């Protein structure tokens, strides 16, 4: 299907995603009218979460633009997150409930373990595998069409992967990716389980002062990134967003500016060439943006590995 990958689930989801998260500063109705912006530029993604305290803005621009006649509900892909003081398998369906109820959505298309450090109903101790177990039985009652997780390593994919009983696979793994941190080991593995890689922070995160040092690089200074965009007379955001299209990732991508929201669909408008790809690949640098010792110190903090 146009612009979209077959899940292994055999839904369809579209390859460039609309970020939704802004930080609590911005008032709560900017979400609305930059999804409506983003619907009318072209995004059919939407990715949003229960941490981002947004689903019922994010909710009502999707059913204001159904409403008015731009879409159907079957043309937008939805995702929203189980966040981690969720993983206890009794909480999973009713966050899931809350989240529809927030968005006014019958289903999600995406429902997501946010991430694997789990935290107090303060960390948690909870097997995963009980949590997927109850991600498959809302996928099973129509709560969510596909289920996958986020901010897994490999290890925590496999213990999904080889579970006993195991019903669905995840779709999906949506891990910080982009030219400083490109995950390539682990798209390979998720490329050969069947598993799309949905990269976020693909344009080098909002650095948020409680999580990201503001001595690292700049991802779209990144005198490359500026280089390939003079080349292609596009922007360092676009030559970081196609390099992800390349490389068969989803890519999905913040804005909360009306100018850069329609300049990021342009990433289907341009293609870049094998040696502007290799040089995009020698930027890797194990750098993951989120990087602060409320994830590190975590039992099943994912970058251990
Ligand atoms: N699963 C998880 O744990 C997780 C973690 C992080 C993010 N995510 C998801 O991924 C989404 C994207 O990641 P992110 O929030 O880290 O942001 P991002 O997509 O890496 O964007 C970073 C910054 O790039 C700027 N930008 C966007 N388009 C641009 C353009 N064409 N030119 C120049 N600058 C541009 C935006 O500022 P403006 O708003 O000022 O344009 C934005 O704040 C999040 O919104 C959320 O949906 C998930």
């Amino acid at each position: 299907k146009h612009q979209c990958v077959k899940l292994n689930d055999g839904h369809f989801m579209p390859v460039l995603g609309f970020g939704t998260y802004a930080p609590p500063e911005v008032p709560r109705s900017k979400a609305l009218e930059v999804t409506k912006l983003a619907i009318e530029a072209g995004f059919r993604h939407i990715d949003s979460a229960h941490l981002y305290n947004n689903e019922e803005q994010v909710g009502l621009a999707i059913r204001s633009k159904i409403a008015d006649g731009s879409v159907k509900r079957e043309d937008i892909f939805y995702t929203s997150k189980l966040w981690s003081t969720f993983h206890r398998p009794e909480l999973v369906r009713p966050a899931l409930e809350n989240s529809l109820k927030k968005a006014q959505l019958d289903y999600v298309d995406l429902y997501l373990i946010h991430s694997p450090m789990s935290l107090k109903p303060i960390f948690d101790i909870v097997d995963l595998c009980t949590t997927w177990e109850a991600m498959e039985k809302c996928k099973d009652a129509g709560l969510a069409k596909s289920i996958g997780v986020s901010n897994f390593n490999r290890r925590q994919l496999e213990m999904i992967l080889n579970k006993p009983g195991l019903k669905y696979k995840p779709v999906c793994n949506q891990v910080e990716c982009h030219p400083y941190f490109n995950r390539s080991k682990l798209l390979d593995f998720c490329k050969s389980k069947d598993i799309v890689l949905v990269a976020y922070s693909a344009l080098g995160s909002q650095r948020d002062k409680r999580f990201v040092d503001p001595n690292s690089p700049v991802l779209l200074e990144d005198p490359v990134l500026c280089a390939l965009a003079k080349k292609h007379k596009r922007t360092p955001a676009l030559i970081a967003l196609r390099y992800q299209l390349q490389r068969g990732v989803v890519v999905l991508a913040k804005s909360y500016n009306e100018q850069r929201i329609r300049q990021n669909v342009q990433v289907f408008e341009f293609q870049l060439t094998a040696e502007d790809m290799k040089a995009i690949d020698g930027l890797d640098r194990n750098l993951h943006y989120f990087n602060s010792d409320s994830f590190a110190s975590h039992p099943n903090y994912p970058y251990s590995d």
